[PDB]
């Protein structure tokens, strides 16, 4: 396989170089646009340098291991024209992927995730650590789910989505792009573009565009 | 083993010949009551025919692969007279069951979810994804549990009981026959026959008969 | 290894002397203070005596399966005074351990639970069945975290602090001493010593001394 640079050197890239490491990736490095953070590592992994420093590691995979949807969004379309990069799929070898399962470039699967059947994820995607995404789950591209999430049978997340850790999400809600589900939100109503919602049951709190 | 014969071609019975198959069973098929299923295919596995076919199938193991507790009571009542039918207990092999764990013909305990130890499940149970029942937790008859839910130790559900996904039941709670906890609800309080309740705290909303 | 000693023959005696059982450990027995448990057995794992005969098996491991902070707390500064006794550190086969995480002795990782990178747990702690603690998660003295909780990054828990079943912690709360997070709460602001919260979202209940 192509060696791995991961975009991000925060919690996220932490805990994605250490997936990688789990598939049996190498991690060239991370890159990072924090000052404070150029000469530093992660358990052996340097940070190389500068995002705009990706086009001299184009013989790399890359994965932009950055939780928020609108950050990985904002990466690709600046640094990362259609085609003059590759971007690794990172599967945990703990998560569970069942029968047509079908998961775009870019998407990292951590440790205890589930998807069942017929689960259909975009582009750079996050399903984080013991989430579930059951029968006929469909997510966007940059749809970003936390810890411990519970999207149940036939929920569909638009683009730009972030379902927050140890949410619940009731069977055949649609989700519209962009919006927010807080943590530990009881969703049982569909929710429209940009609309961040939480509590049980969660409720409008504002639109985050 | 027997061919198995999955009643339900929904959600469920997607999942479950997805389990069916992780336990190295071999599925015959579907039956269905829905018309436009007939002559339909999950995964190379068919729709046979309606549940009154049943009988042309007393050589294979039955599972009623359908979420509504009531649903698989009603079908076995009508359609599986005693004795005259046998049950498949189908367990994902990521399932963890400890010891001193007793469950009844027909349970299906789905990938990821865990039984610790002095755990009793009766006939026709859903333990579902990555659900937890703590020591001591006794089942009745044609319980659901859904994804993700959390059952503390020493909790007694009654027949025909269903716990929504991500719901969390406080140690030595009492759920009565027949009754419903909401997705993701918060249950510190004993449950009296058929309440229907939700929320955080748990509040009652209604009665289901 | 040393025979393992089990303080406490009640519910999580009994899902511990499984995990030792899973572990690979020789249960020598439990020590509990409850007249009608003295000659009673949990699977063929006798009661042996009074907490008072701890100084008879000095030869053991100990653990303190008692899921009350402040219990064993109380246990370890009457019964085990510093270097008179060595303690198990026990952790289920199933448990994920990652990279960089620092465990001190007592401590307890159940069946399913996840610890990614860079977590710190001080002594005699508890992470129950399918929790997760997410990078940079740091453990006092003590700390109880029930079945399926929900802890994010950089979250900070104090000595004798239980988080109960299914809650979840926002990312870089603090947590003080002695505080007590209801099961299925929602946190996301920094709880104060000995403070109770329970919710969604968390508001102050009680203090709990
Ligand atoms: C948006 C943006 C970010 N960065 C860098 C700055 C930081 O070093 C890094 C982001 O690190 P961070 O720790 O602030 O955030 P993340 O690494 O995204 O972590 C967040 O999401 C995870 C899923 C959670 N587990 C964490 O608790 C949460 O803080 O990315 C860039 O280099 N360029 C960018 O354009
Ligand atoms: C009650 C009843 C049902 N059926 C058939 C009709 C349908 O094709 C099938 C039921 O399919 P369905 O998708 O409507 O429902 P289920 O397959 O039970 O799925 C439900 O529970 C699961 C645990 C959840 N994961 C799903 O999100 C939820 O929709 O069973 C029969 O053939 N006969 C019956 O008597
Ligand atoms: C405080 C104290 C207790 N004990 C004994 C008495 C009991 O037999 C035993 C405690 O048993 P118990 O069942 O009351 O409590 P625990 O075994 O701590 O169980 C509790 O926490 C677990 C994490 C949960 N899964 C249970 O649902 C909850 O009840 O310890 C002693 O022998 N000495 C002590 O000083
Ligand atoms: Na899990
Ligand atoms: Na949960």
């Amino acid at each position: 396989m192509k060696e791995l640079i991961i975009v991000g050197a925060g919690g996220h890239g932490n805990e994605i170089s250490w997936l990688a490491k789990r598939c049996g990736r190498v991690v060239r490095g991370f890159l990072d646009n924090t000052v404070e953070k150029q000469g530093t590592f992660i358990r052996d992994i340097p940070v190389l340098g500068t995002l705009d420093e990706c086009s001299k590691f184009t013989d790399c995979d890359f994965v932009i291991a950055i939780g928020s949807p609108r950050a990985r969004k904002k990466i690709i379309e600046h640094f990362f024209p259609e085609g003059e990069f590759t971007f690794a799929t990172l599967i945990d070898p703990t998560a569970t992927i069942g029968e047509n399962i079908h998961i775009e470039e870019g998407t990292m699967i951590c440790a205890g995730g589930i998807l069942t059947v017929d689960v259909k994820l975009g582009k750079h995607c996050i399903v984080n650590t013991n989430a579930v995404l059951s029968h006929g789950v469909i997510l966007g591209d940059y749809v970003t789910v936390a810890p411990n999430a519970s999207i149940s049978g036939d929920v569909s997340l638009g683009n730009i989505v972030e379902i927050g850790a140890n949410a619940t999400i009731r069977e055949k809600v649609s989700v519209q792009d962009g919006a927010m589900v807080g943590m530990g939100s009881v969703v049982i109503r569909n929710i429209l573009s940009n609309q961040v919602v939480v509590g049980n049951p969660a409720k409008l709190l504002k639109v985050i565009e």
